[PDB]
């Protein structure tokens, strides 16, 4: 090379990044328009004012070993999603109800997982009236990105993001903060709690309710896996109204009164569960889920309080569509009806 090297030649890994084929560089060009960059901002905005923290920047760059109209979405250096995005064209998607067909590359939407087909421009107004849904090129990339963050929000919420939130809270209710961390709770413990809250789709905007609940229970309990379940009940009204809006009936999944005992036997049994029970659970749990998908009911499981923190820890790694709540996280002012049962069939 022409110029000598300096430590600025060291490329530290990026929390969130994107690699882009040379056909997309125009839509990701700082210098030119930047059609996509405007959408990544309004995603990262509508994520702070929604999920309660600021997603890390999306470091975008070109990698010419990629197909010209293909992108990789990266997390801490490793791929978490790829896709194609042809510029001048448009994407049309069937929400399962459209009528007809169109000429173009048949494909699958990276977001909802739906069947879709890229189309040309002038089919725009014609594709919609056939029942389709049409979004621009750059918008596909964005919707694929806004979907990869809400799925990986737990891992994007690093220790740096927790202090930056501890600092943001501490400029509006600083008294809660001045003597909580590192005083009563260590930042190691705060982050892991907020991280567990995120990993189960529970938002952390109510840092008042959280930093209050912590400083109350923190001295006589320092296990974040137990502090968490305490903070969940303080957010019981927010977790409730998140999946069961209004004050109408609560359509829940339920487990057997004795299977509970079967499961409750396994709790104090030690630090683990026994094999044969597992493969049965996943099957019947997905059985109950399937009935819900046809009743129009949410995929919410409702269990004994001491049965949540491991059913979630177990069932969610296989069916991350599922929600595992407790009877202490639901408000007292709601009627409950077990729309489906995990039983011996």
């Amino acid at each position: 090379s022409v110029v000598e090297a300096t430590w600025n030649d060291v490329q530290l890994e990026d929390s969130l990044g994107m690699e882009v084929g040379y056909r997309l560089i125009p839509m990701v060009d700082f210098q030119q328009d930047g059609e996509l960059l405007g959408r990544i901002r309004s995603i990262r905005k509508k994520f702070a004012q929604d999920m309660g923290f600021l997603p890390p920047v999306v470091h975008i760059r070109d990698n010419m070993d990629l197909q010209p109209a293909r992108y990789r979405i990266l997390m801490k250096g490793v791929e978490i999603g790829s896709g194609d995005a042809y510029p001048g064209r448009w994407l049309a998607i069937n929400p399962g109800t459209a009528a007809g067909t169109l000429p173009g590359e048949k494909t699958v939407d990276p977001a909802a997982g739906l069947d879709a087909i890229w189309i040309e421009s002038a089919l725009k107004e014609q594709a919609q009236i056939q029942g389709f849904t049409v979004v621009e090129a750059s918008t596909v990339v964005a919707t694929h990105l806004n979907h990869l963050i809400g799925q990986f929000s737990a891992e994007l919420f690093g220790r740096q993001e927790a202090q930056q939130l501890l600092d943001r809270v501490s400029q509006e209710m600083p008294k809660l903060t001045e003597d909580l961390v590192p005083g009563v709770v260590t930042l190691t413990t705060l982050h892991k709690v907020l991280q567990n809250l995120l990993a189960e789709k529970v938002p952390i905007r109510d840092m008042r309710t959280i930093l209050e609940t912590l400083a109350e229970h923190a001295p006589l309990q320092s296990d974040p896996h137990e502090l968490t379940a305490v903070v969940r009940v303080a957010l019981g009204r927010a977790i409730t109204q998140q999946w069961f809006p209004g004050n109408e009936e609560v359509q829940v999944i339920g487990l057997d009164t004795a299977l509970e005992r079967l499961l409750l036997q396994a709790l104090q049994g030690g630090g683990g569960l026994e094999p044969g029970l597992a493969d049965r659970l996943l099957a019947q749990t997905q059985e109950a889920l399937s009935r819900q998908e046809m009743l129009g009911a949410p995929p919410v499981l409702l269990v004994n309080h001491a049965l949540r923190p491991l059913l979630s820890r177990f069932l969610r790694r296989s069916l991350p569509q599922l929600v595992v709540l407790s009877n202490l996280e639901l408000s007292d002012n709601r009627h409950i009806r077990m729309t489906a049962t995990i039983g011996g069939k």
